[PDB]
RNA sequence: UCGACA
DNA sequence: ATGTCG
């Protein structure tokens, strides 16, 4: 039932809102495929959203049909909607993450993909493989 | 009034 | 504790 031939993504933070990073790993091997440099201020859900969209772009660039696992129901909805409905304040500290979010939404509105975005079933399978 | 994803 | 949706 775990689709091993997949990319798993996860966010990591220090505080929330606080410093956010994310990474994508091969679900089978645990090899780290991408890891975003820490963003100074962001939310968990923004980060989880950026991680999925980063995965889509990564797989589309590489002509891969693998699905993406996320454990974030929110992020999965935001990607489906092409809209990150975050209520993080806008200021000079949050301008970088909000610009990345806006750019990700714009990517979603300008590209197609068939990548299935699947919910990692933590209750049954343990932590997602990209966890921090 | 919670419940749930983390 | 906090960000989010059902
Ligand atoms: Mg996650
Ligand atoms: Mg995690």
């Amino acid at each position: 039932e775990i689709i091993w031939e997949s990319l798993s993504v996860d966010v990591g933070s220090q505080g929330n809102p606080g410093i956010v990073e994310y990474k994508g790993v091969d679900t089978k091997t645990g090899e780290v495929l991408f890891e975003r440099e820490p963003i100074p201020i962001g939310t968990n859900n923004m980060g989880e959203f950026l991680a999925i969209v980063h995965g889509l772009r990564y797989l589309k660039e590489r002509n891969s049909r693998k699905p993406i696992y996320s454990n974030s129901q929110t992020a999965i909805k935001w990607v489906k909607d092409k809209k990150a409905k975050s209520t993080l304040v806008r200021n000079e500290e949050t301008a970088l993450i909000w610009k990345l979010v806006d750019e990700a939404e714009e990517w979603l509105n300008t590209h197609t993909y068939e990548t299935p975005i699947l919910k990692w079933q933590t209750d049954k399978w343990g932590e997602i493989k990209a966890d921090y």
